[PDB]
């Protein structure tokens, strides 16, 4: 099954891909500004970082939306984390969870915040064949996280 | 070993990610003004679509480029295609390759056309536990293009 076509360039580019790929921005509904992909060779460990406008919405609750929205994909999501975190003055949102579909499982570091008006979010993604080993690689990167 | 750190939101955002993972815009030294990304759930399917400032390199050139950046990550490197293909007009390169790293392995389809003066580039990178099956998927998302 393929999905819905894709238009991109102002319509100059189209294609098809598989259903179950969607567009990794706007997933809160929210106009991403700026987005930074950083990945290794394989593409399978990947840190994604959307700047967006800001939403009334409180980071908690866009972090509920954020977790349904997995386990809509995900019957069996596990949910790791899913609490606030201090950075300087900053109440950011963490939510960790293992995320299966179609024999792949990855381990999901989402990190929510409201910074200079705009909504962030941090979305790291690891294989998680060795569960602990990606649950320490993602806690090791999200400690590195600093504010300005 | 983390590489070096990343700086975000105008300085504002900073961390560090293990050294292997790094930015997947700007591969080829080009501008890039557009990426779009779509991915399963896990992330470990992918398309990065990314439309930047043209170049003067000829697009084979480009892609022995991306395929020497590969091989010097991945010393036992598999390239598929490495070929010209044709889309009403419009000379694109097409690149796949099978990319090993840490006991991760993707199939890589990576498409570069010169469209409307600008560079674009488009990574598909997908598990290759089964390498016919990923190699499938692959072709059938690049036989789904169409330039207008």
């Amino acid at each position: 099954a393929s999905g819905q076509p894709i238009s991109l360039m102002d319509g100059k580019l189209s294609f098809s891909l598989p259903a179950d790929m969607t567009d990794q921005s706007g997933k809160l509904g929210t106009q991403a500004n700026n987005m930074h992909v950083y990945s290794d060779p394989t593409g399978q460990k990947a840190v994604i970082v959307i700047v967006g406008d800001n939403t009334d919405e409180a980071l908690p609750v866009l972090a509920n939306r954020l977790l349904e929205q997995q386990r809509s994909r995900d019957p069996q999501l596990q949910v790791v984390t899913n609490k606030s975190i201090e950075l300087k003055g900053h109440t950011l949102q963490q939510l960790d969870s293992i995320i299966s579909a179609k024999g792949q499982t990855a381990y999901s570091s989402i990190v929510l915040g409201k910074v200079d008006n705009q909504l962030l979010t941090i979305q790291v993604t690891l294989p998680a064949d060795n569960q602990q080993k990606a649950q320490t690689t993602a806690e090791n990167i999200i400690n590195t996280l600093v504010i300005k």
